[PDB]
């Protein structure tokens, strides 16, 4: 996998986990399927993580499509801000 | 193949499994809200019929050495995802 500090797949996760993040990233739709309630409030939260103070949706949305070939992530068809999360993709990038 | 913090993860990103375990406490803390279901599910998964809670327990707790998992103080049936160390442990 590599390499170095904390990485988005990891941050989202440990949002995910805290049902306090609610207003804005929530576990919804099932089979690892979630939506950002605020977008926007999710790029600044990962902005503070990173101190990368100039972070936005944009670049936040820029970093998930190295997910989808990685095959860690997927976005849902028909949605605006709704991801998915492939935890048997995640499991196979973890193994040696 | 499948391994035990993956299928937990599987059923805690689905709210229609909160009747036997879920996100709870914050900070990556999740509780068993119905522990004997939990290892019943984990048992059809690896097609182990001899499944229970005390297998499934002593699975849980070899996750605290590895990073994965940690204990949870003050709660009776809860754990912790430790989400920095299950990355740690997908680094080469």
């Amino acid at each position: 996998k590599g390499s170095g500090q904390i990485q988005l797949w990891q941050f989202l996760l440990e949002l995910l986990a805290d049902r306090a993040n609610a207003g804005c990233i929530a576990w919804e739709g099932g089979h690892g399927e979630f939506k950002l309630t605020d977008p926007d409030e999710v790029a600044r939260r990962w902005g503070e993580r990173k101190s990368k103070p100039n972070m936005n949706y944009d670049k936040l949305s820029r970093a998930l499509r190295y997910y989808y070939d990685k095959n860690i992530m997927s976005k849902v068809h028909g949605k605006r801000y709704a991801y998915r999360f492939d935890f048997q993709g995640l499991a196979q990038a973890c193994q040696p």
